RNA sequence: AAUUUCUACUCUUGUAGAUGAGAAGUCAUUUAAUAAGGC
DNA sequence: GCCTTATTAAATGACTTCTCGAAACATG
DNA sequence: CATGTTTC
């Protein structure tokens, strides 16, 4: 062990602040809260405005850019046709090049546009990241109603709020590859999708040129990109035209299509036309089907609202809006009172001549399902009557023409009536009278009040439901005037349909307002009328930040001193609080140059002068600088000399060590001479010449700059200051701090007390950070109480392992050279089984199982059933227009305890944990929180200074930088591929070698049976043996030969005495053996002599008997047999091991997996043994990349045979 | 049925575990409605 | 009844970037 | 000059 203090972790603590004495009253009198929330409100108001600034500028820039994307296209193509570290790097660096080109356009050093406009853009940018935005001078250049500027100097003199915001906006414009940057989105996101789209287009054309023309006029029909050929919109320079959002939109529409007001025919986009073409199911459609069919739409451009040429409804504001406008609509519809004339039309149609009543072909199938048994029944009742009416000889060709004649033509009413009989008629009449009655019902019943509560919403949903149902019913009949219709009928039928369309609009608007989220009050930011509030903690500018701390006998206190004086310390244990004293020097990388080399005066003198310059201000011993140092940190070159990138370009380390050596010497000069840090005793630091890379030096320098001292003040003084109003005191408090709580505390409270413990204050494994904020949340054995009062919340960050390195240096290789050193440690592994969501496993290094568990239920609570009920209730809520609700809190309380004992008997077994890398939200969440808990591990009982305590944590996982860059192995957690863990009998280490999609027709089934050597009956044992050599049936197989070259249905009993049938297989569950005990007696084949049965069935060549035999071999070869109703998930093995045992998980032997999922987890963990046993097998190295199925599959067997 | 907050609890005016916050952005998915089709 | 492709709205969920600062500077 | 702002 000893894995601790490897890399720092930063966490955030939350507390409640309780005002003391007049403090709370003071806030009321000052009304800080109203101004604070008011400023928050104004911030939400102000954001989209300033965002219009950023957006407009980015738009101008991106309009200007035209690049040649071919080099990038090659960099991708050259990535994989064949890909290695070389092609990967080369592509990363050309990605870099294109990114940096766009960013060049942004900052105005690009070579492309003229230098005057370049200067314009640069000036604009430099203005774009600071309070300059609010002055409005920056807005002046770009091409501001009286409201916005009022908000603008509402935040004037306060702008440092938006300080945070500034960074985010820089994150949009950065040239670094970061998902949130525009250049990234253009280079790495959109352009590859574009290029692939060009590919799809080109392949499709070289296969099907007709399609090209279709594409052209599809583009003609959508009206997009009229000036440009279809072949050009798939050229790369067009992707130059694709950088603005408006263009991205238009593109994605030419793929997607335009949809205007509901009920009207939709305009088809390319993807649609392709899909329809495929569903035409001819030779062509077969071809397209073989090719890629679906163009990829581009991602949204950062920061900018999407646009559409399609239709969007007018929003519904509130209750009175929806109900008043709806009620007006319905009372209008009853004022027309031709809901009566709909019934009049249905009686009319059962009276009038029926052949003139026509039904749309599109609606016919829905008709058949509604009024009749199934859709099939009406459509092919029509079919066989139309066939019966065919003349003379009948060709299948004719029957085909029948089918497409039904799909392309409307039907008279007595055609369907006479085809399906009169059972359909009064089915019709019955549904008719129903849909009308319901409609009439909803027209009478009034509308409620407001919609505030659900049942109130329910009558609305129902009424709209039945109105809309009448609309559908009316929508059944043939629209076109081409069809022959009794003029009165069709005339006022289209009349009442026109009457019923606003019900469609009302339905959708109503759904959209109703299903909106309900209002909730939550926390807002308290800065107490200073913009720098709780920026950072230390001494000089506490006066500026107004925030200090206090401790009394274990009580914590946040003091906050809004501005318009000082505090006097005394000896300890005289009636008073101990106040923290903080002195801190933020990271000297940023800072030392700021306070020494980068001063405006230093620069200004140095462009003029060579002669060095001493500076006397905030320096005990005057500190001088020389051209060598100043230009050392400002080369007028891209790389800094002492950082390694310079070392790669310059390839000469001698000079580089000289550079970083004298730079470090300068840092120590400064420190020894700087007012704050001259007092700090640096003796611990190694000789300056020694350090290999500068970053380490900076990390070892930086902790000695953080000191937490403490001094007791007296409580009469600041009782007076509190009751004055000069100082606002809150108790930092939580549940563990109240009273009459002693059970063990929460982990964050241990972080806190331990943070301020005397031993940590001695020297620090944990540190207090700035950036803390204050919060006010208004209200909404009594629960939710904490939300029914107005309360103050305190957010402070802390850091763990301060002394430790910023990022783990080479964590995983050594992290198990620890596993290199003891193969003894067992292996935990995990599968997410569908039957039971989490399943664990623990296997001995020798390969013998220890424990098998399910976590469906923990702490005598089933979380699987609670979840199951919860998501059922969810979808019920969404189809009912009920508030959906959040499952995340439940999910992670469950997974909270799961994490708890997972790491607990990870510890007690001192083992490596192994997970599965690819329903699945629960899994991915699971190992997220697991990785997080193993980045920092603390045990509540342990003493602080002992490893595992609040001062010394365990870290078993490489730092989580992100999920995408995760290698298979992180720290002790090892990722492994899922496949074949699930489906493999453990004893056998055997599978179905083949996909069953290649055994399709009768010839291939015959060949498949001719690949097997023999099939005969064993008289002694009573079961059948089928021998197969893995070198046969190579055309059917999945290409996994593995290692080996080549059940009587009984009533067995488990360890508990429960009966089950041997060899039973499973929706549908049935035994394959007893038919072959029938099938062979149906064909009269003699199997009881041990005779080979296969040549008799193949020489007999019965089609049905051979298909049934292949289906039997199918069912035997399926090991996982599961039916949810029975609760059966089991593994039964088709082959017998060398010990003469057919494994069945229904025997319930604990030495072996109890259910399919248990076997799943079991080989998952065992594969980890295979991996760390491979690098046990090869001396030294670094963990293996991936497992191939072929390498895994072989393995078990030698081990197992 | 009490919480910085979550989940689970109640011999205990509380109990066991968990808990990286804030800001910004993006993507995915569900449901409904609609359009053209497939079965 | 189910499904494909697409558009619209409402919803939840999940991922990815940055900050976690005292002191220099400037504005009036 | 004091303090919000911008810095490296």
């Amino acid at each position: 062990e000893g894995f601790t203090n490897l890399y720092q972790v930063s966490k955030t603590l939350r507390f409640e602040l309780i005002p003391q004495g007049k403090t709370l009253k003071h806030i009321q009198e000052q009304g800080f809260i109203e101004e604070d929330k008011a400023r928050n409100d104004h911030y939400k108001e102000l954001k989209p405005i300033i965002d219009r600034i950023y957006k407009t500028y980015a738009d101008q820039c991106l309009q200007l850019v035209q690049l040649d994307w071919e080099n990038l296209s090659a960099a991708i193509d050259s990535y994989r046709k064949e890909k290695t570290e070389e092609t990967r790097n080369a592509l990363i660096e050309e990605q870099a090049t294109y990114r940096n080109a766009i960013h060049d356009y942004f900052i105005g050093r690009t070579d492309n546009l003229t230098d005057a406009i370049n200067k314009r853009h640069a000036e604009i940018y430099k203005g774009l990241f600071k309070a300059e935005l609010f002055n409005g001078k920056v807005l002046k250049q770009l091409g501001t109603t009286e409201h916005e500027n009022a908000l603008l100097r509402s935040f004037d003199k306060f702008t440092t709020y938006f300080s945070g915001f500034y960074e985010n906006r820089k994150n949009v414009f950065s040239a670094e590859d970061i998902s949130t940057a525009i250049p990234h989105r253009i280079v790495q996101d959109n352009f590859p999708k574009f290029k692939e789209n060009c590919h799809i287009f080109t392949r499709l054309i070289t296969a099907v040129p007709s399609l090209r023309e279709h594409f052209e006029n599809v583009k003609k029909a959508i009206g997009i990109f009229v000036s440009t050929s279809i072949e050009e919109v798939f050229s790369f320079p067009f992707y130059n035209q694709l950088l603005t959002q408006t263009q991205i939109d238009l593109y994605n529409q030419l793929l997607g299509g335009i949809s205007r007001e509901a009920g009207t025919e939709k305009i088809k986009g390319l993807n649609e036309v392709l899909n329809l073409a495929i569903q035409k199911n001819d030779e062509t459609a077969h071809i397209i089907a073989s090719l890629p069919h679906r163009f990829i739409p581009l991602f949204k451009q950062i920061l900018s609202d999407r646009n559409t040429l399609s239709f969007i409804l007018e929003e519904f504001k509130s209750d009175e809006e929806v109900i008043q406008s709806f009620c007006k609509y319905k009372t209008l519809l009853r004022n027309e009172n031709v809901l009566e004339t709909a019934e009049a039309l249905f009686n009319e149609l059962n009276s009038i001549d029926l052949t003139h009543i026509f039904i749309s072909h599109k609606k016919l199938e829905t008709i058949s399902s509604a009024l009749c048994d199934h859709w099939d029944t009406l459509r092919n009742a029509l079919y066989e009557r139309r066939i019966s009416e065919l003349t003379g000889k009948i060709t299948k060709s004719a029957k085909e023409k029948v089918q497409r004649s039904l799909k392309h033509e409307d039907i008279n009413l007595q055609e369907i009536i006479s085809a399906a009989g009169k059972e359909l008629s009064e089915a019709f009449k019955q549904k008719t009278s129903e849909i009308l009655s319901h409609a009439h019902a909803a027209l009478d019943q009034p509308l409620p009040t407001t919609l505030k509560k659900q049942e109130e919403k329910e009558i609305l949903k129902s009424q709209l439901d039945s109105l809309l149902g009448l609309y559908h019913l009316l929508d059944w009949f043939a629209v076109d005037e081409s069809n022959e219709v009794d003029p009165e009928f069709s005339a006022r039928l289209t009349g009442i349909k026109l009457e019923m369309e606003p019900s469609l609009s009302f339905y959708n608007k109503a759904r959209n307002y109703a299903t909106k989220k309900p209002y909730s009050v939550e926390k807002f930011k308290l800065n107490f009328q200073m913009p720098t509030l709780a920026s950072g903690w230390d001494v000089n500018k506490e006066k500026n930040n107004g925030a200090i701390l206090f401790v009394k006998n274990g009580l914590y206190y946040l003091g906050i001193m809004p501005k318009q004086l000082s505090f006097e310390p005394t000896e300890k244990t005289s009636e008073g609080f101990d106040k923290m004293y903080y002195d801190y020097f933020p990271d000297a990388a940023k800072m030392i140059p700021k306070c020494s080399t980068q001063l405006k005066a230093v620069t200004a003198h140095f462009q003029t002068h060579t002669t060095p310059i001493l500076l006397s201000n905030n320096f005990i011993e005057p500190l001088e600088i020389t051209k060598e140092i100043y230009d050392l940190n400002n080369p007028e070159k891209e790389p800094k000399k002492f950082q390694t990138a310079y070392a790669k370009k310059t390839g000469d380390q001698k000079g580089y060590r000289e550079a970083l050596c004298k730079w470090i010497d300068f840092t120590r000069d400064f420190l020894s001479k700087y007012t704050k840090t001259t007092s700090i005793d640096l003796s611990s630091l190694r000789p300056s010449s020694q350090y290999k890379d500068l970053g380490e030096y900076y990390a070892e320098l930086n902790p000695l700059l953080y000191h937490i001292s403490f001094q007791r003040i007296a409580e009469k003084e600041i009782m007076d200051a509190v009751e004055t109003g000069k100082l606002y005191l809150f108790q930092i408090y939580n549940k563990d701090f109240a009273k009459g709580h002693h059970g063990k505390p929460n982990l964050h409270t241990l972080y806190w007390t331990g943070l301020f413990s005397p031993e940590n204050l001695a020297k620090t494994s944990i540190k207090l950070n700035g950036q803390a904020e204050l919060f006010y949340r208004p209200k909404s054995i009594i629960k939710d109480r904490r939300f029914t009062s107005d309360k103050f919340f305190f957010h402070v960050p802390i850091t763990l392992n301060y002394q430790a390195a910023n990022s783990p240096s080479k964590f995983n290789q050594r992290v198990n050279a620890y596993l290199k050193e003891h193969p003894e440690t067992p292996i935990i592994g995990i599968d997410r089984g569908e039957r039971n969501l989490i399943y664990i496993t623990v296997i001995d290094s020798t390969g013998k199982i220890l424990e098998q568990r399910s976590l469906n239920t923990i702490q005598q609570f089933d979380y699987q059933k609670k979840l199951d009920n919860r998501e059922k209730e969810r979808v019920a809520a969404r189809q009912a227009w009920s508030v959906v609700g959040t499952i995340k809190d439940l999910k992670q309380g469950y997974l909270s305890q799961v994490i708890h004992e997972i790491v607990d008997l990870m510890i007690h077994y001192q083992a490596v944990v192994v997970l599965a890398n690819l329903e699945k939200a629960v899994y991915q969440q699971f190992e997220k929180m697991l990785i997080d808990k193993l980045n920092c591990l603390v045990l509540k009982d342990y003493p602080a200074e002992k490893v595992g305590g609040v001062l010394n944590p365990y870290q078993l996982t490489d730092q989580f930088t992100s999920f995408a860059k995760m290698g298979t192995q992180s720290g002790f957690l090892f990722y492994v591929p899922a496949p074949y863990t699930s489906k493999i009998d453990p004893l056998t280490g055997f599978v179905d070698p083949f996909v069953w999609k290649t055994i399709k027709n009768h010839e291939s089934r015959k060949h498949f049976l001719e690949g097997f050597d023999f099939l005969h009956y064993d008289v002694k044992t009573g079961d059948f043996i089928l021998h197969f050599k893995m070198n046969r049936n190579l055309s059917f197989q999945r290409g996994l030969p593995g290692f080996m070259p080549a059940e009587k249905n009984e009533t067995q009993f488990d360890a508990k005495g429960t009966p089950f049938i041997a060899g039973k297989r499973i929706y549908r569950d049935l035994y394959p053996a007893n038919e072959l005990i029938a099938l062979l007696e149906e064909k009269g084949i003699v199997f009881r002599d041990g005779s080979n049965i296969l040549p008799k069935l193949l020489e007999n060549d019965d089609s049905h008997a051979i298909d049934t035999m292949v289906a039997l071999i199918r069912s035997v070869l399926q090991m996982r047999n599961s039916n949810a109703a029975t609760g059966e998930d089991y593994i039964n093995s088709p082959v017998r091991d060398l010990n003469g045992v057919c494994f069945d998980s229904r025997f319930q032997n604990p030495e072996w997996p109890m259910d399919a999922d248990a076997n799943g987890a079991y080989h998952i963990a065992l594969k980890g043994q295979l991996l760390l046993n491979h690098l046990k097998e090869s001396k030294d190295l670094k963990l293996q990349n991936g497992i191939s199925n072929q390498d895994w599959l072989a393995y078990i067997q030698e081990l197992r045979n």
